[PDB]
């Protein structure tokens, strides 16, 4: 409570470096104690985003993505619950120059955020955290619910890819700990979008006229995805990412000719 | 051959940014066929460390530090076996200043690689590689070995700190990209360590007197090199890397209080 609050002010100090480790594995703490107010710890960092300080406020929204990933699944959940989240589309510190262009990146990140509790809204679940493979849920779903789904992970896709940075912008240790996030983020979601694509291949020869045609269009708009989560992975690369823990994009983009299928 | 040469080439080039993923899996494809030589391949990356070119020699460290850690394990049970390694210990690139600044990162690089190679020779396995837990060889292995291992991993262990760089002198991606690599070898490194610490301190009692002796003066020395190793990872923290990828280090400190069982 106060020690959860003090938490978080530790977390989001005023200095220029992401949240301290020891600082984030307590809060990772709270949300495993079943005692623990998750509202009340979402409030404090939504007070945190008011500040006008770009330092505090990217902080704050570094804190929030680092528990969506490694926290309780009960605090993504209860941050999908509320109506408004993040508001931060106009945010300025115009302090300084750093400021400035540190503000354009705040925007941009707090979408994602935004789109990332809306995606768990929409679908129940988190598409960075479920079973892989064949014997999992992107991979066995039924033909209706995929061609519901891929569309909410194309779209979350998006967001994420709009945070739009070059490697020559990642100058201090405050949007470097976003980028390794958003790194992490786009990895198993890109892993997600693909094994759905799969699904749907497998099954589109077998399906309705309509569906046929909807599905077309999700193959359809994978394949420009495709190509902007090459340009993403080479920021990875040139940054100097361990090469061994970017992934191999050559699979499952030659097969456009069913856009005939539909005879 | 042409074929193995020319990607070394390309792994090298003159371009400041780590080598690229698309060279580096090739390469990795190299060592994994039984009819490449290897010895072919390696004369190929000691050569670009003969160039006058700072960004040529840091790639050609870095190839072969990634080939160290993922490719097959002959490629560095050759590296171990020849005498002389890498020979950088002069080296000096004067044509500007990122250049004179980068040597002496080339130096300390240089020296770890070649300790690596040297541990692998000396106890015939790789610490970054076995199996861990408690159905481990560093946590099942008999107190003469023991005692006799430990202290390479120590060694390993100085000569990969000895990198010393600062959040401020990661400036760009060649230096960032040995970085990343040395951070992965760190925290597996230190995982090994620390289980043959608790092996130690399990059987320290159960032993003989010099061997006690011998015991005791190596749970010395790991306790001063755990101050390092912080001081390491919070460069790591400072630089950004995800903080669920940076170990805990709340563990096994508090004995010191059988520096008196040698009664």
């Amino acid at each position: 409570g106060s020690a959860v609050s003090k938490t978080v002010c530790k977390a989001t100090t005023h200095e220029i470096m992401g949240p301290k480790k020891k600082h984030l594995d307590y809060l990772i703490q709270c949300t495993n104690e079943m005692n623990v107010n998750i509202p009340q710890l979402a409030d404090s960092l939504f007070e945190r985003t008011t500040n006008s300080s770009w330092v505090v406020v990217f902080k704050s929204l570094i804190t929030t993505h680092h528990l969506m990933v490694y926290g309780n699944e009960r605090f993504i959940q209860y941050l999908a619950s509320r109506n408004t989240l993040f508001n931060l589309s106009n945010f300025l510190d115009k302090s300084g120059l750093q400021g400035y262009d540190m503000s354009t990146f705040i925007r941009r990140y707090s979408r994602y955020l935004n789109e990332k509790a809306v995606s768990y809204r929409q679908v129940a679940f988190d598409f960075t955290k479920v079973k892989r493979g064949a014997d999992g849920v992107m991979r066995t779903m039924n033909t209706e619910k995929l061609l519901k789904t891929v569309p909410i992970i194309q779209n979350q896709m998006d967001a994420l890819l709009d945070f739009n940075v070059n490697s020559n912008e990642l100058t201090n240790g405050v949007i470097n700990a976003a980028f390794m996030l958003l790194f992490k983020d786009a990895i198993r979601l890109f892993a997600a979008y693909n094994e759905g694509i799969i699904n749907l291949l497998e099954k589109y020869f077998d399906m309705k006229k309509n569906q046929c045609k909807e599905g077309l269009d999700i193959y359809k708009k994978f394949l420009t995805r495709m190509t902007r989560i090459s340009e993403f992975l080479k920021v990875a690369e040139q940054v100097g990412i361990d090469r061994g823990d970017i992934p191999d994009l050559s699979q499952a983009p030659s097969s456009l000719l069913d856009a005939l299928e539909q005879h």
